[PDB]
């Protein structure tokens, strides 16, 4: 009946200790403790981009002025509006004023090729309101009066892990406030504090940063892309910008480690970097604390989009020197279970398929057949009903020190990452293949591509960044003759 029918005690019970994980946190909704932080601290930096530095006033004021255009407009709460993800002070406005509007906000790259823009906004329920014109620029105005409803939808994220199936991560409110509550409290953030966002708004790490940021009067730095591309010049500039929380993919991280072994850093304003998204290991984290000297500690997470950013974290022991690192213990109000191709319970040392639980779950997709596929109930233990996401990532339930912990195990579908991002080996095949003048064509990871036909990797490189997003486009072309 229940999917934990076949363990004997000893093993439910690791189970039911692993998911003890209930947490009540205080104060009012995640919106107003932003307003109640723009009403504390009006002078304080609130977001510190490329083109300026915003106080919480000016913020908040862009902002009021984004929500009364969208009411003028007719766009009422429940909507869900688009927002150009730059690196400039434009975009946080717009999405802040998009949540005052009591809608949704979907982000978007501009850059990136207008047919795939095109399916977000369609997908999305978007409109391109402030695509068009410059939400920085808008008339003065008071924020119009949109009552507080609970449990609004925040934000539609695209994950682009099937091509041709984009799929839109709907969030709501709780979920984002709870992940905002932990945070803060897990790695003290305080007004003074300077928030790097890596993650552009297009992906959902850059949510763990801004609103932890404006719910505590702390500043959202963001860095711009040009750093981000050199792993030295990223180091000089969290030194230069006195950063205290960083975000990266687990891949970006690495970059940074061999940046920091060919010229150690010290970073004395660092406090904590949030990594994950690929498995690391210990003898790793015990290189980058040799050659960095800072307090930063290395929070290990791992979490689907579907279920707020982060599912699990650990904090990564700076001893060790061997080993893989696990991706730890829930989020307060996260339940996680390894389930086998039965929806059986696995006992503890036995990969299975990772279902997600709890505060931090998505209301869906978009799509109503990716939710049906995703989405499920089930009894996991006697009189636990649980609302599931099925993640397609496998992991065991290990003791590690005092606690039990989660170990990645891999994927079902193993697809590659590229820069954080989950994408098929094929998608790449296909859009080279699809520019007239070439032929067959195999993409590897080492991102490198060998192509034959005649069209030299100038034009070739022209017609593919115009087909597919930046990060998508392969560092090499190769003209080859044969396969
Ligand atoms: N915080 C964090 N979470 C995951 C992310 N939500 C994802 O789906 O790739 C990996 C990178 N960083």
């Amino acid at each position: 009946v229940t999917a934990d029918a076949a363990l004997e005690p000893d093993e439910r019970a690791a189970w039911l200790a692993y998911n003890d994980t209930a947490e009540d946190f205080p104060g009012p909704h995640l919106l107003a403790r932003l307003d109640a932080v723009a009403r504390e601290h009006p002078d304080r930096p609130a977001v510190h981009a490329v083109d300026g530095v915003w106080t919480y006033r000016e913020l908040h004021r862009r902002a009021d002025a984004v929500a009364a255009f969208l009411a003028a407009r007719g766009v009422r709460p429940g909507s869900v509006v688009a927002i150009a993800a730059t690196r400039a002070l434009a975009p946080y406005a717009a999405l802040l004023g998009v949540l005052k509007a009591g809608c949704a906000y979907v982000p978007v790259n501009p850059d990136d090729p207008a047919d795939r823009v095109a399916f977000v906004l369609a997908d999305a329920g978007a409109t391109p309101l402030l695509l068009d014109t410059d939400p920085a620029s808008l008339p003065a105005a008071p924020a119009p009066d949109v009552p507080h409803e609970p449990d609004r939808v925040c934000y539609v994220i695209y994950t682009s892990g099937s091509t041709g199936r984009p799929k839109g991560v709907v969030m709501a409110e709780r979920a984002v406030d709870n992940l905002t509550h932990w945070v803060v409290r897990r790695h003290d953030v305080r007004p003074d504090d300077r928030l790097g966002q890596t993650a552009p708004l297009t992906f959902d790490p850059s949510v763990q940063q801004v609103f932890p940021a404006w719910a505590t009067g702390a500043c959202l730095v963001t860095v711009p892309d040009d750093v981000q591309r050199d792993p030295a010049a990223f180091l000089d500039w969290l030194r230069a910008e006195r950063v205290t929380h960083l975000d990266l993919v687990t891949s970006h991280w690495v970059h940074l480690l061999n940046a920091a072994e060919a010229r150690p850093a010290e970073l004395p304003d660092l406090r904590w970097i949030i990594i994950g998204g690929e498995t690391y290991y210990y003898h790793q984290t015990h290189r980058w604390h040799r050659v960095v000297s800072s307090p930063a500690r290395l929070n290990t997470i791992y979490g689907p989009t579907e279920a707020a950013v982060n599912a699990t974290e650990h904090l990564t022991e700076p001893d060790l020197d061997h080993g893989q690192v696990p991706i730890g213990v829930p989020l307060p109000n996260y339940r996680l279970y390894a389930l086998d191709d039965d929806g059986r319970l696995c006992p503890p040392g036995i990969t299975g398929e990772i279902h997600i639980a709890g505060a931090g779950l998505a209301r869906g997709y978009r799509s109503a057949e990716a939710t049906a596929k995703a989405f499920h109930e089930l009894e996991v233990h006697s009189g636990r009903t649980e609302r599931l996401y099925r993640t397609g990532d496998l992991a065991r339930l290990v003791r590690h020190a005092d606690r039990w912990a989660l170990e990645f195990q891999g994927r079902v579908d193993s697809q590659v990452k590229i820069s954080g991002y989950r994408v098929e080996l094929e998608e790449v095949d296909a859009a080279v293949k699809a520019v007239p003048g070439v032929r067959d064509a195999a993409v590897v990871v080492r991102l490198v591509c060998c192509y034959v036909g005649d069209v030299p990797p100038d034009r070739l490189r022209s017609r593919l960044t115009e087909r597919l997003p930046a990060y998508l486009v392969p560092h090499l072309l190769v003209p080859v003759e044969a396969l």
